[PDB]
């Protein structure tokens, strides 16, 4: 999967995620208001007056398990799978917040207005681990994001500075890989002579020969990077929308390209987005390219039953 | 710019294009239908009963340019551009069939039923290029074919090329010869997943899906748009379905869009993915999104009175 | 193999190949005085008095079957692998100037003192083959170099603005094979931002990444043609002898890297040059990169027999 | 710049480097023979008797800056740069090893005999760079091996770093842990002849070798340096006689050799491989060329009397 944050020039928050997987999880939007009471896990502490949040999400047991979600103040988090880099500890430990690694995300959102809360509070958080998912996160608002990795030698908290996340490896890899291609450009390709021979491009495109196009982890982050840092800055709502799930489908696994391990194929199932400007979620699916959106003035915040539309 | 084609597993045709550009021509679906008369610029000959024809292009003279059409029988057409290798005689020759440039992608579609009749007649063809009066010179290669095969019609300055198109796909420069000796550099690449190796002591394995596909480019140029979008029309699992199989066609168009701000022209503007169209003939229906609306519109040869005289032009 | 050509600050000639393949052919510096009298196979012409010629050769028959040479007055001709591409005639054709494959080399450097002439002249020449070698031809001197490909649809006189050749396909798909590469260049890297990050480079060749490493035939020729436009142009023999032989190495085949269809490895056995400035013909071997040196004015060339020096 | 090591058969040490550099700073074949007295830095521990060492460097103060070196018991290490990354302090640690960064190399070969000797110590060592008065701070990390394996010595702002080195090479930046999850995105390249195959209809097949190494990068950029190297290295087949061993490890640098006028530094002059030395401990052998003689000279420990008291330097 892939992560995408930016902003536009009134500092309002775009973030959204693709999903590659074989199977459906029976994904449904999930709306989480701030009249439902929720109680943490490890008895983690959290805002008197919750945020309304909403996002992609199953209702396992009685409790929102949010793939992506983000709330009514601009900040949104997604998680990503990190198998074989992520290492939770099993235990809870006495003096930290403490937080299951499935409520991380709508812990997160429920009690957080930006990602500088988000960074100060995580210094004293441990993300405890009741197969497992093994995960890293995205969290962004309008203003910047960062990348929560938990692995077996503590956490991790990196500044993102591309406004991306992928899989595997870890976020000192893929920065260190982007290092690669800092020649690519945008610019169409400049005349040039290697002797005698005059080089000519056909047309645009060539000044960007360099980027991989497989759909592997360590080269989809390098495209959408690439993607995203190119994408000219957008001044309203539409264009932005179109931004966002442009950007994520130049990343997109389709069907054919690649199987796993079980030998069925990696597949977008779907591409969810959210903006801060409008308080709405996007979201579409492999089988259905139309964008269909869900607004948080249209749903009743200050209820307190979690409502999973379909 | 690509042009894509497969089918499933009754022999339907399934056809598209992706029309990458700077800026619009006003283009729109256009319907020919079987009772509108056209007069051919340089005296082709035509069917008795013409067949009924879809596409996107704009009306001149109150004539239908095609950017890509298709035909109640199953048969597709798209121009491409193709500037600095395609090269046309600019007057007709005396005992072939003369058909100009802007009126090829509607003369085949009108007259013919299947890639074979029209493999077979483009031997005594001659294709003109007549300068429109406001407008600039088109230099395009052409995208033909049905729900069995497809072919790519060069006309370069060495004369006609036509070759069978295993691939089932098109791009733009250069010539299709470069094309299909371009693909045999990544013939290692495999959809299968990653088999674990060693080197020397090192044990490899991959994070995930996608390690063997690693060496397809992913740049928006001609010949890597090529590639990339060859490899994904036939490792694409065979589709049974209508809705499928539309899936499938956009989709696969989508692994080579171009994305704002990828690219630059020669002019200073950003070359984007302006709109995408495709045909099925299991329901002779056109379908077509904009880079400002993923939404798949349709449009059926049955929603439109064929036997009219008129062009008809939907927006 | 690879074939390399280029020219000092005098107009000299700089003419040099690798051969690539599993078994030595009993290469040897072959020597052809020009008092050697020579009957052509096919009854073509020549010089009245012939240009003394030295090159890697056998001595089947008793005729010098050349893989590469060069004459007395700066002309070089080398031979390179081109089956799948290569198609000639098995019969002599009346009204041209008959010349069999094998003695294709010791014609042109035997009778010809310029690229010029051998263009000129080759209008009206039918290479006739009498398993067979599929060859094509890398022609230069201390000015230009061309590229002779007999294919089934007739004879291509190629302008090689690059002054390099390598094996199949053909020189069309080379030279637009380049122009995929047109934005790599020898300068470090300039600093550059994508988003919020900025890149930078660990050192030099980052500007140069996009070039392939691989052994293969398309790939061989990309990357020598990089190098041979971008080495600065010397001024005195033994600099140019050490570009000739470093600009060889930067494609050569090291055993293990790619195995043939016979299963055995393709390896650069012997790497040859040749130098106008001092009309001296250069070779190294696998086993042993130094670098001997045959003189012209150490053979006598009006003597009449060929001399094959171990 | 570039490490290199393998073996034989009989369990010999074969180890080499490329220094790439765009001006030379003196360097030479250097003897350090055993009754040569050195008065470290630092006070680090020393061997009772001493091992008798050859390499190339320099000398300052009366003491050896070996580039790279090897003893009389096929130990062999080499300095290679590694500014950025690392780090270190300039104070001595009591209770620890101290050797200074310059003296490493030197200390390493004339106390130990093998790579398993050599790890355990590093468990209570601390490198202190130390200012060379006239010179510049070297931020470099470490090559050694042996007849059967080799470690990575990275001495970062977060402490030692020693790696088990399973491809046997080395290279510059970054740390050894991006070179190795670099490598698995090339697993899938291979010297077997390519099979062919075919895409949809289309027919792939290779022009000859090389098709199935598609993928490897080319450019001399110390991480692509890394993965071509790994790769010749891995893929050389073992060899059994001492020429045949010395024409490996040439060969296996000359992959990755960088000719003039491909890279430029930072500061407008170009990298070149200025000379490439080696080692062999089947007849315990330096051997070394330069960019201008590609000449394999030879110098044995047995042509110098190693039980004299000076240090002999030869050009
Ligand atoms: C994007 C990527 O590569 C990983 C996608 C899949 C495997 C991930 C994405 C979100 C995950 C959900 C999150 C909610 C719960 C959390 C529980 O701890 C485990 C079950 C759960 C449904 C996760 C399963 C994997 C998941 C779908
Ligand atoms: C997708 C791509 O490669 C870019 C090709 C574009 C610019 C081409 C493709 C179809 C062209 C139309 C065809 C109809 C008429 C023909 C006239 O001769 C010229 C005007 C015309 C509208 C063409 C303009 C360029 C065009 C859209
Ligand atoms: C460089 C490359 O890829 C091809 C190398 C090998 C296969 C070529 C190079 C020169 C060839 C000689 C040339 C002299 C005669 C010519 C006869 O017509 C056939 C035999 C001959 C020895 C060639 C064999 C192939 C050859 C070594
Ligand atoms: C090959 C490569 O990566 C480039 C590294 C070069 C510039 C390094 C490698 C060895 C270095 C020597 C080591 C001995 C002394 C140490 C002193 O602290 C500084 C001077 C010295 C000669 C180093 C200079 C840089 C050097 C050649």
């Amino acid at each position: 999967c892939t992560g995408v944050r930016f902003s536009d020039d009134e500092g309002n928050t775009y973030f959204g995620r693709n999903l590659d997987w074989s199977f459906s999880y029976g994904e449904t939007i999930l709306v989480t208001p701030r009249g439902y009471h929720y109680d943490t896990v490890f008895g983690a502490g959290g805002k008197a007056k919750p945020n309304a949040v909403i996002g992609v999400g199953v209702v396992m047991a009685d409790r929102p398990m949010y793939f992506d979600c983000a709330n009514e103040h601009g900040l949104a988090i997604a998680g990503l799978n990190f198998p074989g880099y992520a290492s939770f500890v099993h235990e809870p430990v006495e003096g930290t917040e403490n937080v299951a690694t499935f409520e991380f995300p709508l812990w997160v959102a429920r009690n957080f207005d930006s990602v500088d809360e988000v960074e100060e509070t995580l210094r004293n958080v441990t993300l405890v681990s009741q197969q497992e998912s093994l995960l890293h996160w995205f969290i962004g608002d309008g203003k910047r994001s960062i990348v929560v990795e938990q692995m077996a030698d503590g956490m991790h908290v990196h500044h993102d500075d591309v406004d991306v996340l992928t899989n595997q490896p870890t976020f000192d890899f893929h920065m260190e890989n982007l290092r690669n291609y800092m020649c690519v450009s945008n610019e169409m390709a400049e005349p040039t002579s290697w002797g005698k021979a005059s080089l000519t491009a056909w047309g645009a495109g060539v000044g960007m020969h360099g980027i991989p196009g497989d759909v592997s982890s360590p080269s989809r982050f390098v495209r959408v990077a690439y993607t995203n840092a190119h994408y000219p800055q957008q001044n309203d709502e539409a264009a932005n929308v179109s931004r966002l799930f442009h950007t994520l489908g130049s990343v997109q696994m389709v069907d054919g390209m690649a199987k796993m391990g079980d030998g069925q194929f990696e597949r977008t199932l779907f591409t969810s987005g959210y903006s801060s400007k409008t308080n709405t979620y996007y979201m579409n699916t492999y089988d259905d390219p139309a964008i269909r959106s869900y607004a948080m003035a249209d749903y009743d915040m200050d209820s307190s039953e979690l409502i999973s539309v379909a």
